[PDB]
């Protein structure tokens, strides 16, 4: 027998629970943990094919694809409004969220070890067969609504609409045509195979996913409940719920569910999030001025002038100037040589 | 809470946006984020086999091989012109770019989840057989318009060259051939299977690729966007695009789309790259003379007549006089310099 | 001049399969913005 010690001063965590916790404002950056989930979006056909796409075709052809929503998982979003960190200020170092850790996960395996209600039979005397046939687990969350870049190949493909697919087909669309740039601002809109990050246009989202080819791929899961993911970086900063409104993203192709005739349809599933949060300081740059200017713009119309900047030029001129030069030899200097022989 | 907490004395972006930025004035470290990307070169049959190759042969022979371009990816390359730090620069310290981070990524798969559209019905009431196979995603980044090194089997082949293959067709061309040394200095021309690093020379390029042989071989990604790879080393360097022009280099075989006919043909896809650049300062490393020789003589004529030059010499002797000294009693010596000291040899 | 020369892809100007440069140097006491703004043609439209 030996002696007993401590407990500690505890950053309170009276606050507790689900969605309720949002409700207020609290003592400095205290910090909080959040349990939610967002469900799947397979573009599904059913409520039996809940967490599943519709069974699939094998072929069609380039020229000939146009599905319907039902085999078309689109991203699972929800935009999550968090209460403030920001409300009667002007200026100063203001606060955005930097939410510190999350574990979130595509949730729901154990039942799919059933192949004895059938699945599709493996063969032999052998029972059903699982689900599997490539899988993607991915998510990205960002404090921004997500700039996508749609990618098709086969721009002689077709598909519907709210199945917001990469928009504007070209040969180039097959290796993306500049367009197809989108914004995640609709729970399940962008069928996942159609949209791709306009990623470096999404700094303030962090994505990770692996799409996991082969052609049946045995999956593996790891419920070692301890990985912690910190929502930071090299500076130790994550995405910012700048807008304390959150664009949450994932795709988690659980695999292909082998509907009984080898009809396969995806199983994709719901995601969970357990979100460890903190109140973070930035520096207002949002002040009055910006409003003022804001103001004027509404206050205006929008006249159809004529266009002379960017791609519409008839303005010919951007140069900086600069304070009293001495007397260089010349002021025209090639800062990239242009080799063509050289 | 919200709060005027000391809000990080973060760096200073000044502007960003593409190409326009280059033109800029000077600001020491200076450093930059390149969000580029390259489209693939597959032998790209067309606008649909735009980013994909032509299909391929199946049981053959060296002998039974003439290539033609379409199936032939060659590596994708570029001179990216890079700013000149040195336009004015006149100091005895020299600035150069030294190359700091890339997080690049082969980009935009998502259509390729078609088990549909001609994806050879594997069977069942399940789907197709889409793409896949081996994949090689690779890139090399050079500072240089690099040393390639050609690799051929099959010098019973009948190869193209727009898809500039290596030349030379010894047995030894089938193993190393020290002559199939080349140099990538060409968009879609080194067909990939044909060419290999002359890595003995590749020292001022960094490449990373992992060629991933195998029948269908799965693509397992990662889509992080949250940790670069850094282009430094012991001496903190990557390629040296000494070249303020950029040698860009790549191959990204996604695998092969398998048509319903098993028309299999490589599929390649574009890579995005995200580069971090700084200004590194050096010494002089090379002298005036070595330079001078140029201007001068270059904006000039040649003089050579009866032959002297070389060795064809109505030239006569090259020796060393010099000094005035007592009397070595061999003085019609043969006076040398072993090189480091004086060799003094004769027959007398 | 002395250099050898090549063909590749056009990564600049119009013909750029590059996308972007993001100028750094200096510092600053961390604003709010996780981007840049300037004109109300940046910010506005």
């Amino acid at each position: 027998p030996k002696k007993p010690k401590e407990p500690v001063q505890v950053p309170k965590l009276l606050i507790k629970g689900g969605v309720e916790v949002l409700e207020v404002k609290t003592g400095v950056d205290a910090i909080t943990e959040v349990e939610c989930f967002l469900n799947p979006e397979m573009g599904d056909p059913d409520e039996n094919l809940r967490g599943f796409s519709l069974k699939l075709s094998a072929e069609n052809d380039f020229s000939s694809d146009s599905p319907e929503r039902k085999m078309l998982p689109c991203y699972s979003t929800a935009r999550i409004p968090l209460p403030n960190l920001n409300e009667d200020l002007t200026c100063g170092n203001l606060l955005m969220w930097e939410a510190v850790t999350v574990q979130t996960e595509v949730i729901g395996i154990t039942s799919m070890l059933n192949l004895h209600a059938g699945s599709q039979k493996v063969h032999e005397h052998g029972g059903g067969k699982p689900i599997q046939g490539s899988n993607f687990h991915f998510f990205a969350v960002g404090g921004e609504p997500l700039e996508m870049q749609g990618v098709l190949m086969n721009y002689r493909s077709k598909y519907p609409d709210g199945t917001i697919t990469p928009k504007n087909p070209t040969a180039q669309s097959q290796v993306m045509n500049t367009d197809h740039k989108a914004y995640l601002d609709k729970n399940n809109a962008y069928p996942v195979e159609c949209w791709v990050p306009d990623p470096s246009r999404n700094e303030n989202a962090r994505y990770f996913g692996t799409f996991t080819g082969g052609e049946n791929v045995p999956p593996v899961l790891h419920v070692t409940n301890t990985a912690t993911t910190v929502l930071l970086d090299e500076q130790g900063v994550g995405p910012l719920c700048k807008a304390d409104s959150l664009y949450v993203s994932a795709a988690d192709i659980c695999g292909l569910f082998t509907n009984s005739s080898g009809t396969q349809q995806w199983r994709g599933l719901a995601r969970y999030f357990k979100i460890r949060l903190r109140k973070r300081s930035v520096k207002n740059p949002y002040p009055i001025s910006f409003l003022l200017s804001d103001l004027i713009n509404r206050r205006t119309q929008r006249v159809d002038g004529q266009p002379m900047y960017g791609m519409e030029s008839q303005v010919e001129e951007v140069r900086v100037f600069d304070g009293t030069e001495r007397l260089p030899g010349d002021p025209d200097m090639i800062r990239y040589i242009d080799k063509q022989g050289q």
